[PDB]
């Protein structure tokens, strides 16, 4: 009951992905509301908002503001106290 989860067309409600375990590939719609932190952002969708973790390489000269709708794709990271996402790719839609 192992594999690969990760990249090889399904988008995830933030809700959901809250409830995944820890290390789950998931794919989020929605858009970047608030920066709390280094590298920490705010991400809301329609159903609810979640901290993603977004290093500066991901830009990749990409201006994002909160009006933009952005697909994000990474790993669920969950652990006792949190759950975030941790971002490998975003880019606007």
């Amino acid at each position: 009951q192992g594999g690969f989860s990760g990249p090889s067309g399904s988008v995830t409600t933030v809700e959901s992905a809250k409830s995944l375990r820890d290390d789950t590939w998931v794919t989020l719609r929605g858009n970047i509301v608030e920066r709390i932190s280094d590298d920490l952002y705010v991400f809301k969708d329609a159903s609810g908002t979640i901290n993603v973790d977004i290093d500066h390489k991901r830009w990749n000269g990409v201006t994002v503001t909160p009006k933009d709708t952005v697909e994000i794709q990474g790993e669920v990271d969950k652990d006792w106290n949190s759950v975030e996402i941790d971002v490998k790719q975003i880019r606007k839609v």
